[PDB]
């Protein structure tokens, strides 16, 4: 017979990773 | 002849990118 | 009989981006 159709695509990945902090507050 | 069976699945994805940094800090 | 396997699947899509950081820590005085 002819070769089986194309697998299924893959799973998406992983959510990134939560963002740095944000720079020090300006002076007082 | 049937078909053959269906492909693998795909690799999964890659995880996705950091998160943006966050705002600057409460003023002094 | 049947054919052989299919090739496989595409590779996946990049994750969603990470949820935003934080804040800074306070000023100086």
């Amino acid at each position: 017979g002819p070769p089986g159709p194309p697998g299924l695509p893959g799973q998406r990945g992983e959510r990134g990773f939560p963002g740095p902090p944000g720079p020090p507050g300006p002076p007082g």
